Protein backbone atom coordinates (compact mmCIF):
# COMPACT_ATOMS: atom_id res chain seq x y z
CA UNK A 1 0.00 0.00 0.00
CA UNK A 2 1.63 3.57 -1.30
CA UNK A 3 0.97 6.51 0.74
CA UNK A 4 -0.04 9.53 -1.90
CA UNK A 5 -0.47 12.98 -0.05
CA UNK A 6 -3.35 15.34 -0.53
CA UNK A 7 -2.18 18.44 -1.95
CA UNK A 8 -3.37 21.33 -4.29
CA UNK A 9 -2.40 19.63 -7.87
CA UNK A 10 -3.77 20.14 -11.10
CA UNK A 11 -3.68 16.77 -13.39
CA UNK A 12 -0.55 14.43 -13.42
CA UNK A 13 0.51 12.87 -15.92
CA UNK A 14 3.39 9.17 -15.03
CA UNK A 15 4.94 6.94 -17.86
CA UNK A 16 3.98 3.66 -17.30
CA UNK A 17 7.37 2.40 -17.77
CA UNK A 18 9.09 2.68 -14.02
CA UNK A 19 6.42 4.95 -12.78
CA UNK A 20 7.71 8.23 -12.23
CA UNK A 21 6.88 11.69 -13.50
CA UNK A 22 6.57 13.51 -17.44
CA UNK A 23 8.82 15.90 -17.62
CA UNK A 24 8.03 18.29 -20.94
CA UNK A 25 5.29 16.55 -21.78
CA UNK A 26 2.51 18.86 -24.06
CA UNK A 27 -0.80 18.88 -22.60
CA UNK A 28 -3.29 21.56 -24.80
CA UNK A 29 -7.07 21.79 -24.45
CA UNK A 30 -8.96 20.09 -27.44
CA UNK A 31 -10.26 24.13 -28.40
CA UNK A 32 -7.73 25.94 -26.25
CA UNK A 33 -4.52 24.64 -28.47
CA UNK A 34 -3.46 28.40 -27.94
CA UNK A 35 -3.26 28.15 -24.26
CA UNK A 36 -1.23 25.09 -24.62
CA UNK A 37 0.85 24.20 -21.28
CA UNK A 38 3.86 21.84 -20.33
CA UNK A 39 4.30 19.66 -17.65
CA UNK A 40 6.49 20.25 -14.40
CA UNK A 41 9.73 18.00 -12.92
CA UNK A 42 6.50 16.91 -10.31
CA UNK A 43 4.85 15.08 -13.74
CA UNK A 44 2.06 17.92 -13.39
CA UNK A 45 0.75 20.99 -15.03
CA UNK A 46 -1.23 24.26 -14.34
CA UNK A 47 -3.69 25.46 -17.18
CA UNK A 48 -7.41 27.38 -16.47
CA UNK A 49 -10.45 26.35 -19.03
CA UNK A 50 -13.55 28.15 -18.97
CA UNK A 51 -15.54 24.79 -20.86
CA UNK A 52 -15.43 21.71 -19.00
CA UNK A 53 -13.94 19.84 -22.44
CA UNK A 54 -11.56 17.44 -22.98
CA UNK A 55 -7.48 18.07 -22.60
CA UNK A 56 -5.38 16.16 -25.20
CA UNK A 57 -1.39 15.39 -23.91
CA UNK A 58 1.40 14.04 -25.53
CA UNK A 59 5.01 13.31 -24.94
CA UNK A 60 7.90 12.36 -27.70
CA UNK A 61 8.52 8.67 -26.92
CA UNK A 62 5.38 7.42 -25.67
CA UNK A 63 1.95 7.32 -27.00
CA UNK A 64 -0.76 9.95 -26.69
CA UNK A 65 -3.02 10.29 -24.02
CA UNK A 66 -5.93 12.13 -23.76
CA UNK A 67 -7.99 12.94 -20.31
CA UNK A 68 -11.17 15.15 -19.87
CA UNK A 69 -10.76 18.51 -17.66
CA UNK A 70 -10.91 17.88 -13.99
CA UNK A 71 -9.38 18.72 -10.13
CA UNK A 72 -7.32 15.79 -10.02
CA UNK A 73 -6.46 13.51 -13.07
CA UNK A 74 -4.32 10.93 -13.69
CA UNK A 75 -2.67 9.94 -17.04
CA UNK A 76 -0.37 6.47 -18.10
CA UNK A 77 2.18 6.90 -20.98
CA UNK A 78 2.33 3.73 -22.69
CA UNK A 79 5.22 2.35 -24.87
CA UNK A 80 5.72 3.63 -28.18
CA UNK A 81 6.41 1.15 -30.86
CA UNK A 82 6.85 -1.90 -28.38
CA UNK A 83 4.48 -4.67 -28.36
CA UNK A 84 4.61 -5.91 -24.90
CA UNK A 85 1.85 -7.95 -23.52
CA UNK A 86 1.28 -8.82 -19.62
CA UNK A 87 -1.04 -11.91 -19.32
CA UNK A 88 -0.54 -15.29 -17.57
CA UNK A 89 -3.02 -17.82 -16.82
CA UNK A 90 -2.17 -21.61 -15.21
CA UNK A 91 -3.95 -24.22 -14.49
CA UNK A 92 -3.78 -28.74 -15.55
CA UNK A 93 -0.45 -29.68 -16.17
Amino acid sequence: MGHHHHHHTKGNVTSKTDGQPIIGASVVETTATTNGTITDFDGNFTLSVPVNSTLKITYIGYKPVTVKAAAIVNVLLEEDTQMVDEVVVTGYT
